[PDB]
């Protein structure tokens, strides 16, 4: 239900889908995110040491599961397991980026 899809071909990995649930959850309207990378959810208590994980992930084109610190747009703290799959077409070229969340202080 919470996702959104990047376009790793394209500037800065900009996101191209974001569903409701997303919208909803993160308090932005759908103009607010077209276009935008998903970093804008991060804020001085996000741990940068876990947002380097994110970054050797998308590197390397790996699976990852994290949690961390996000914000939403009225800059409501909210603890965020985030699970990034990377998702190739039939010639295994890397076509997108598919990020779920799910909120929630899971561990403490
Ligand atoms: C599809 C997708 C979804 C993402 N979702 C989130 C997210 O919900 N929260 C977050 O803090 N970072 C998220 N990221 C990570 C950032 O977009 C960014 O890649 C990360 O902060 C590391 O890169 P940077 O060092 O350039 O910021 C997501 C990345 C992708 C590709």
């Amino acid at each position: 239900k919470n996702f959104v899809i990047s376009d790793p071909r394209l500037p800065d990995n900009p996101i191209i889908f974001a569903s409701d649930s997303f919208l909803e959850l993160t308090e932005y309207s759908r103009e607010e995110i077209l276009g935008r990378n998903c970093r804008f959810l991060q804020g001085p208590e996000t741990d940068q040491a876990t947002v380097q994980k994110i970054r050797d992930a998308i590197r390397d084109q790996r699976e990852i599961t994290v949690q961390l610190i996000n914000y939403t747009k009225s800059g409501k703290k909210f603890w965020n397991l985030f699970h990034l799959q990377p998702m190739r077409d039939q010639k295994g070229e890397l076509q997108y980026f598919i990020g779920v969340q799910l909120d929630g202080e899971f561990i403490p």
